[PDB]
């Protein structure tokens, strides 16, 4: 069904105009800047509009990785690195894996987000897979070492698969599975209901990101709704906004996504095959 391809689709895409969103206000405090609604590029890289950043990047990156070559991240760092390398936390996991060749560089110290900001591609993958959540683990790994982090994308990874399975909101945010777990304090305040309360702003903090984008899912009643809340809490909107992204466009799908942020989103297309070839590769 184009229902079941939509989800997949909107996950991708959702992230991309998350991350393009959100740079346009990322640095700015709360409810200092008017409010974002439109894709109008700027912020402090004067980004065109439409353009993403190291966000969709790297999700881009993961996904060629899991086409190519299954789950295999000594070749997601091999083409992270690169990726870096080509262009003028994560860096020092990359140099560290430059330099010893161990694929999973993060070190205790990784706390960011960086491993929700590109984790879709996985899960449109291998959402299949009874080690999805492992398979996450070791993704977050590759960049991030702090326990918060790794459980957060844990978290994303069950909270994708079940939007991608028709799960309905209450589900997803009731977290059942996580209920009583023995998680991060912190994502632990998060799980039990810490993101019903709005953000002062947009955090870089994985348990704190996570926490931000289900209170944008949360409050929107829609994918668009739920995306100006996002990135209008300013912070790290970027990441805010892709992570939200990500849950959004599964749970809504690409058809729910404002057309006009679509066809202004580059390389839409490209994306849009590699979530399809994703989702062949699920099944
Ligand atoms: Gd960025
Ligand atoms: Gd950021």
């Amino acid at each position: 069904l184009k229902e079941r391809q939509d989800r997949r689709l909107g996950a991708f895409l959702g992230l991309a105009v998350g991350d393009a969103l959100g740079a346009q206000v990322e640095g700015l405090p709360k409810g200092t800047f008017p409010e974002v609604r439109e894709m109008k590029g700027g912020g402090p890289h004067r980004l065109p509009p439409g353009f993403w950043t190291d966000d969709t990047s790297q999700a881009l990156c993961l996904a060629e990785s899991l086409l190519q070559r299954g789950f295999d991240p000594k070749d997601q760092m091999d083409r992270y690195l690169r990726w870096y390398r080509e262009g003028y936390a994560t860096r020092r996991a990359l140099e560290r894996y430059a330099a010893t060749g161990d694929p999973y560089a993060g070190d205790e110290a990784g706390a960011g987000n960086g491993p929700l900001m590109r984790l879709a591609p996985l899960v449109l993958a291998y959402e299949n897979h009874p080690d999805l959540l492992s398979l996450a683990r070791r993704a977050a790994r590759t960049t991030h070492g702090a326990r918060e982090a790794l459980e957060a994308t844990e978290v994303l990874a069950w909270l994708l698969r079940e939007a991608l399975r028709g799960a309905p909101k209450e589900a997803l945010l009731a977290l059942e599975p996580f209920r009583g777990a023995d998680l991060h304090p912190a994502l632990r305040r998060v799980v039990e209901g810490g993101f019903w309360e709005a953000p002062e702003e947009g955090p870089g903090y994985a348990p704190g990101t996570l926490a931000a984008a289900l209170w944008a899912f949360a409050r929107g009643r829609d994918f668009e709704e739920g995306m100006r809340l996002a990135v209008n809490l300013g912070g790290d909107a970027d990441t805010v906004g892709a992570v939200y992204g990500q849950l959004a466009g599964a749970y809504y799908g690409l058809g729910a996504i404002p057309g006009r942020w679509l066809r202004a989103l580059h390389l839409r297309e490209e994306m849009e095959a590699l979530a399809l070839a994703l989702y062949r590769m699920s099944m």
